[PDB]
Formats: structure tokens, sequence, C-alpha cells
């Protein structure tokens, strides 16, 4: 009689649990900056060594 | 009889002198351009040798 979510999504490990039940209410999630977008067409992708590799 | 005028910033070396007088008629600065201020969003700051330093 509980609502039950299958997790479809891939992060499930069935090595690790097959189940999990909760208290949702106690569980919080804060959202500091919601999904943001910018469009860039000037600058460089680079390399962590600091090489250019997209212009 | 002339005005006291005490540097008041940092820039004054009281090791090296107390007092400078002058004909004041005698000294000039040129401004070509003055303060400007532009802000970026885009680039990089790069190092002497051509590697990227912040993206």
């Amino acid at each position: 009689g509980f609502p039950l979510n299958e997790v479809t999504s891939g992060v499930w490990d069935a090595d690790e649990a097959i189940l999990l039940g909760a208290d949702w209410s106690k569980v919080v999630i804060g959202i500091r900056q919601d999904i943001t977008f910018d469009l860039f067409s000037e600058g460089v992708i680079s390399d962590s060594d600091g090489k250019v590799v997209l212009n």
C-alpha cells in the first residue's frame, strides 16, 4: 500500500542494495542556484596543463 | 608663508627626505588616457610562456 519507485535512470547498484524505505520529509535538498545556461563565443577550452584544445 | 603639504599616503620615505621645495610651475603631468575600467567574463589569464593560468 506504500508508493514504490523503481529507479530506472541507471544510478542503482543491485550488488549494494535491493530496497530503501524512508521518511522522505527528513531528507532535504538545498537549491543554491537553479540550472543556469550561459552561451559563449570568445575564449578557450584548455587542458589541466594549460594547453589550448579549442579556441 | 607657503603651505606645508604633508604627504599622508604611504609613498614618503622619511629615511630619504624631510622636505622637497620647488618651482611647481616647472612640473608637468601629461594625461593620455584617463583611468579606464573594463569587465571580462570570457577569456584567459596567461603566463609569459603562452600557458593558460586561469580560464
